């Protein structure tokens, strides 16, 4: 999806950017949206096309084979900061359209 | 609540302990449940009896006045490790009955 697409679906506060509260919340809903087996965790087979193998290495450090909500969202907040080019806490459509911004979108839109 | 109370209410996998996947899930459910004003965040007035001001200082470092899902769960995972006395990844009723374990329960039981 484009940055304009993401703003159409997720932005509700009469601006033209996504902030950390909007991004984390959408990331939490997407966590549930991509979990179809009825448990409470994400496995490597459920994150294909959204997380890489190295993403699991930097987030999953408790020794298990499961991604909990906080581990999932920690990757998201890091991608948020990587896409925040001018570091103002807001992600415009142009910032969401960057290669780093696209990494945010795959975690907040199913 | 006591450790035995928490296991009866929250433990579903036929053991005698709460693991990190079960704790994070109940903490995520509690986050939404104790948020009555219709937004997606927790404010300081909504975490009374569960978090202290120093908890906000160590978790809320993005400069706002709101606690997002990942900031809330980050406090919880730290409390989990503080309560995991033998560091085996499981919280028994006895560990949930300690001072550190009660800090876990106030974040996973509304
Ligand atoms: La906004
Ligand atoms: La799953
Ligand atoms: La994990
Ligand atoms: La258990
Ligand atoms: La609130
Ligand atoms: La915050
Ligand atoms: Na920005
Ligand atoms: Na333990």
């Amino acid at each position: 999806a484009s940055g304009a697409d993401a703003l159409k679906a997720l932005n509700k506060d009469n601006d033209d950017s996504l902030e950390i509260a909007e991004v984390i919340h959408a990331g939490a809903t997407t966590f549930t949206a991509i979990n179809p087996d009825g448990d409470t965790t994400l496995e490597s087979g459920e994150t294909k096309g959204r997380l890489t193998e190295k993403d699991w290495a930097r987030a999953n450090k408790d020794g298990d084979q499961t991604l909990e909500m906080d581990e999932w969202l920690k990757i998201l907040r890091t991608r948020f900061k990587r896409a925040d080019a001018n570091k103002d806490g807001k992600l415009t459509a142009a910032e969401l359209d960057s290669k780093a911004g696209q990494g945010v979108l795959v975690m907040i839109m199913k």
